[PDB]
């Protein structure tokens, strides 16, 4: 997250990291078992782990759990990242409660000019590379679709929207990816791509989880 604030530990308890020996990606908890992340977050040896804030320390809250197994969407697209989601359960049921907490999936779509809540231990930097051991938080709004369209050509199918700023340097960034864009208490996106990171014009771009609703249900009702 570039141009955010520190978050506070365990204040985004539905913010899990995904870590192969090493953070490599965010993803949302949406229920005791199951992870919503990216599809371009894709790999084997995935564990999860719940309740971080510094990612490097063990401070007493965190839940780790191999994931048994990983569900990429049937349609993802890797060239284009058309339908960037993907699910992964866990080997056993998380321990609810107020600092380990599923996150709820959207009933309707959010709408441009929406506030939400975008977080992640991605690259701090618009330019250099830093990255932060605690949780950053980002407040953004939604963009409109012609807009977004406008600030990429070519490049926005139905399943992506636009957040953040067009005048740059509030964004999210590299390691931030398969994150949660929450809003009103709604889980809308997941960190996706940009080209490059805060630059002006060139907002960062989420996979629009309303249009994943009936698919993630079904896949979690039979898996
Ligand atoms: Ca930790």
């Amino acid at each position: 997250i570039v141009g955010g604030y520190t978050c506070g530990a365990n204040t985004v308890p539905y913010q899990v990291s995904l870590n192969s020996g090493y953070h490599f990606c965010g993803g949302s908890l949406i229920n005791s078992q199951w992870v919503v992340s990216a599809a371009h977050c894709y790999k084997s040896g995935i564990q999860v782990r719940l309740g971080e804030d510094n990612i490097n320390v063990v401070e007493g809250n965190e839940q780790f759990i191999s994931a048994s197994k990983s569900i990429v969407h049937p349609s993802y697209n890797s060239n284009t990242l058309n339908n960037d989601i993907m699910l992964i359960k866990l080997k056993s049921a998380a321990s609810l409660n107020s600092r380990v907490a599923s996150i709820s999936l959207p009933t309707s779509c959010a709408s441009a000019g929406t506030q939400c809540l975008i977080s992640g231990w991605g690259n701090t930097k618009s330019s250099g590379t830093s990255y932060p051991d605690v949780l950053k938080c980002l407040k953004a709004p939604i963009l409109s679709d012609s807009s977004c369209k406008s600030a990429y050509p070519g490049q926005i199918t139905s399943n992506m929207f636009c957040a953040g700023y067009l005048e740059g340097g509030k964004d999210s960034c590299q390691g931030d990816s398969g994150g949660p864009v929450v809003c009103s208490g709604k889980l809308q996106g997941i960190v996706s791509w940009g080209s490059g990171c805060a630059q002006k014009n060139k907002p960062g771009v989420y996979t629009k989880v309303c249009n994943y609703v009936s698919w993630i249900k079904q896949t979690i009702a039979s898996n």
